[PDB]
């Protein structure tokens, strides 16, 4: 599913992601933007042979199982394909565990590169939450 900007922002809230580990909601929406352009079915291979899955490009090297990433963990105890659902509970459960990993949102290279320090509130502009 391709979520609307406000649509995702509200789903993320209801799921507790907003101010999670102290990252304000527009940090998340910003991250989802640049990782997946809001598309839950987004998949992307990395040079190391692992793949990133879904709305937040959760990586099969440590977080989920895809059956093809050699030497890999499944910290979120889920098959990577559940990270492609239209309901984002699974990706969000997993992202909670990733951002609690010690480096916060830096774990999303794209967040650090494109959202970190910018005016994130702009991503939840005009939304009814
Ligand atoms: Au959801
Ligand atoms: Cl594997
Ligand atoms: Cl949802
Ligand atoms: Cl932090």
């Amino acid at each position: 599913k391709v979520f609307g900007r406000c649509e995702l922002a509200a789903a993320m809230k209801r799921h507790g992601l907003d101010n999670y580990r102290g990252y304000s909601l527009g940090n998340w929406v910003c991250a989802a933007k640049f990782e997946s352009n809001f598309n839950t079915q987004a998949t992307n291979r990395n040079t190391d042979g692992s793949t990133d899955y879904g709305i937040l490009q959760i990586n099969s090297r440590w977080w989920c199982n895809d059956g093809r990433t050699p030497g890999s963990r499944n910290l979120c105890n889920i098959p990577c394909s559940a990270l492609l659902s239209s309901d984002i509970t699974a990706s969000v459960n997993c992202a909670k565990k990733i951002v609690s990993d010690g480096n916060g949102m830096n774990a999303w290279v794209a967040w650090r590169n494109r959202c970190k320090g910018t005016d994130v509130q702009a991503w939840i502009r005009g939304c009814r939450l």
